[PDB]
């Protein structure tokens, strides 16, 4: 049995001395106590251990390394050697897996905002309201979410990952009937003899094109994932066909139409533009180029559309912070879409907001940051229709700086 004695802290600057020391829960001479120890040390379920008081604050890489001295007899000396780190903040907050879910059920439920000061329990808590809505799979929404650390940016990105819960003799013959069947729109039917085209083997005369067309019934049938496997075949089987550049067209095409509304997850929408793009890349002659890039920035501006309107979200929610954050990652990862001028004022504006109610100290840096942006507007979108509402903004972020 021993006795604490001393607890002294060595690289402490936010805390003093005996805010960690009660933190710790020790008392000169409680009995020492291991498990105690590492509870109120790295983590207790109350959050009012050492690291929840550094992490609950924004230091997110917080660590202390502890030493144990007996110093005589039944006397212990703890003694800790403590590394703050930097401040670190919330930077994008994403959510993926919600394929029947909308967005705005999971993000109303998160306490983790971007463009707010780390929080290592809200995180904690995030995950376990998420659990209570009963949608989701625990045991996976206990692992994630997933995070990533930008220590030059000193920024947590944070993607919350959900699993929700819950008739013929030859080849050609076929071949013709499954093209009655095809131009008739019995897409089912088809589908059914240009298979049987394949009885006869894959080599002959007649099965590119079943193969081809096969893909094509399949995407008229709306069965766009078994469509695009098809195309995959006669990529690969068929590869010097003329037709192979469309097949990849077509494939993209596939994804295209299972790309879903921008409230759920977006998977199908970023395999539909790499399928596009692949497809330029390879064949930047071919005639559907331009249409092909027409469906990458439709594809790309729904993309913008699930940021921007998770800003304005927050927007309404008077969380101007983290609308200014995320309208200004709209324009860092879609500045070719159509919202991108739109984010940028709809950024200069939530900074400027954001500005009003916080701390002078901390008001030039946020003012600034919207007139840096103006002076983007200018040179990115110089005709922009937004100048004169964003000159107004830039105004009252340039007079309010200089005081």
């Amino acid at each position: 049995s021993y006795y604490i004695r001393n607890i002294e802290w060595e690289g402490n600057t936010v805390f003093p001395d005996e805010a960690l020391t009660e933190a710790l829960g020790f008392k000169k001479g409680d009995p020492f106590n291991r498990k105690k120890l590492e509870e109120n040390l790295y983590g207790n379920k109350r959050s009012t251990d050492v690291s929840s008081l550094y992490m609950n604050r924004g230091y997110m890489l917080f660590r202390a390394e502890p030493t144990i001295r007996v110093v005589g007899g039944d006397s212990l000396d703890l003694h800790f050697d403590v590394y703050e780190g930097d401040v670190f903040e919330f930077g994008t907050i994403n959510i993926v897996g919600n394929q029947k879910t909308k967005e705005h059920v999971i993000r109303r439920e998160l306490y983790t905002i971007p463009g707010q000061t780390f929080s290592r329990d809200a995180i904690q808590e995030s995950i376990r309201r998420l659990a209570q809505l009963n949608y989701f799979n625990q045991e996976a929404l206990a692992a994630g979410p997933e995070v990533q650390i930008n220590p030059e940016k000193k920024t947590v990105d944070l993607t919350y990952k959900v699993e929700e819960v819950g008739r013929h003799s030859s080849p050609q013959e076929a071949f013709e009937r499954a093209m009655e069947f095809y131009n008739q729109g019995k897409y089912d039917r088809a589908i059914e003899y240009f298979k049987a085209v394949f009885t006869y083997g894959r080599t002959h005369e007649w099965a590119a094109d079943a193969q081809f067309y096969l893909a094509r019934a399949y995407y008229q049938n709306k069965e766009y994932l078994l469509a695009a496997s098809e195309y995959e075949r006669f990529i690969q089987i068929y590869q010097i066909d003329p037709r192979v550049p469309q097949a990849e067209y077509e494939r993209a095409m596939c994804y295209y139409k299972l790309s879903p509304p921008y409230e759920l997850d977006q998977t199908d929408t970023r395999k539909a533009i790499e399928a596009f793009q692949l497809f330029i890349d390879r064949y930047p002659n071919h005639e559907l180029v331009d249409d092909a890039t027409q469906k990458i920035r439709e594809l790309r501006a729904k993309l913008a559309r699930k940021q921007y309107e998770a800003a304005r979200l927050y927007e309404r929610r008077e969380l101007y912070e983290a609308a200014a954050v995320t309208y200004e990652a709209v324009f860092d990862a879609y500045p070719d879409t159509p919202w991108a001028d739109d984010a940028l004022v709809g950024a200069m504006r939530a900074y400027i907001a954001y500005a009003e109610q916080s701390v002078r100290a901390r008001q030039p840096e946020r003012y600034r940051r919207a007139v840096e942006l103006y002076e983007r507007l200018l040179q990115i979108f110089p005709d922009s229709p937004l100048l004169r509402t964003a000159e107004e903004l830039y105004t009252r972020a340039r007079q309010r700086l200089t005081e």
